């Protein structure tokens, strides 16, 4: 076991292994940058808010922990290490995941900087190179937005923060139930759109906004589509909002790489089955430059049973416990 020291950062008290020095705060559970003595490396440590404080906070900490463990791919966040002070389950009420430190996230790109193609090519390519490989193992991400989208200084970029309405699937503020995973391909088409423009796509007030906002874009449903929608108070804001014509990408992206624009009409579909999917969007001339088929891995299989039970705190306690023990960290 290693020596453990203790450290008060931010009113939030700290307790990390020996091997990780220089504890500076980042964000606010919270993260910390520190130093990795092992490795050399920066690193980013977050501690767990109140890991154990009821059910829905058990049951999460588990799903996160579980999540971070099975995610081993360049262009998403995983786990370097993960450790717990506690001695013995009795104790047990803390834990610390530790990832590679990255700097900065995509917000703090728009924003700041004015984006060239080449650049929103590269940023694009990785974030559906992640998302082919969520894909693979059956999640769906929910929360796909410009802050959860880790960059470093070499552009490098890794999905985190796994589930703005900004950024958000039309069907999701609809509520509907049958998400497919298209709900994140909507949102990469959102950050796409803000990363070639420097503006938001669709900046709405509230969730009613968002919608006529999206729909002064791509247009009224069809009768197809209309005939999807049980509600029938949605089904009346819809065809209230008298009728939108679909917009032209072309108009509304001018000055755009057409292949850029082109594949943006392919994201940004309100069918969601008719939207382009991760795998197909890679195989896009849009990004010609980047693909190789080669080199876009799937995910294991991954086993999310554990999401139907109804369990005790102490029993997703138990399990989060477990996990710590078993973590095994990468070369
Ligand atoms: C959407 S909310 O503003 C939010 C944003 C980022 C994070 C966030 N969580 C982490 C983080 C850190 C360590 C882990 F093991 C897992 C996640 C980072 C991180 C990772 C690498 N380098 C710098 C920061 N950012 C959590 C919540
Ligand atoms: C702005 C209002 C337009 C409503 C968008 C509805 C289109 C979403 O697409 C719908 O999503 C569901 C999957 O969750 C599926 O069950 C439907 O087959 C699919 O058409």
């Amino acid at each position: 076991r290693p020596t453990f020291y203790r450290q008060e950062l931010n009113k939030t008290i700290w307790e990390v292994p020996e091997r990780y020095q220089n504890l500076s705060p980042v964000g606010s559970g919270s993260v910390c940058a520190a130093f990795d003595t092992k490795t050399g490396l920066r690193v980013a440590v977050k501690k767990l808010s109140r890991p154990f404080q009821s059910i829905i906070h058990a049951k999460r900490t588990y799903r996160e922990l579980r999540l971070l463990k099975h995610m081993k791919h360049e262009n998403v966040i995983g786990l370097l290490d993960v450790f717990t002070p506690a001695r013995s389950l009795e104790e047990f009420n803390d834990v610390y995941l530790v990832t590679h430190l990255m700097g900065a996230d995509l917000n703090n790109i728009v924003k700041c900087q004015k984006l060239t193609d080449d650049h929103v090519q590269f940023l694009i390519y990785q974030i559906l190179r992640g998302l082919k490989y969520i894909h693979s193992a059956d999640i769906i991400h929910r929360d796909l937005k410009p802050s959860n989208l880790a960059v470093n200084e070499d552009c490098e970029l890794k999905i985190l923060g796994f589930g703005t309405r900004w950024y958000r699937a039309p069907e999701i503020m609809l509520n509907w139930m049958h998400y497919n995973q298209t709900v994140d391909i909507w949102s990469v088409g959102c950050i796409m759109a803000e990363l070639l423009t420097g503006r938001t796509l669709f900046p709405g007030t509230d969730h009613i906004d968002q919608l006529k906002l999206i729909l002064r874009l791509v247009g009224t449903p069809g009768a197809e589509l209309l005939k999807k929608i049980s509600s029938e108070s949605a089904r009346n804001y819809i065809q209230s909002l008298t009728q939108m014509p679909k917009m032209n990408f072309a108009n509304v992206f001018i000055g755009a790489n057409p292949l850029a624009v082109d594949l943006l009409e392919k994201m940004l579909v309100l069918d969601s089955d008719k939207r382009i999917t991760a795998a197909q969007a890679l195989a896009h001339a849009y990004f010609a430059q980047y693909h190789d088929p080669d080199d876009e891995p799937v995910a294991d299989p991954y086993d999310q049973s554990f999401e139907s039970r109804d369990l005790l705190i102490d029993e997703w306690k138990s399990l989060t416990y477990d996990e710590v023990i078993s973590f095994v960290p990468p070369p």
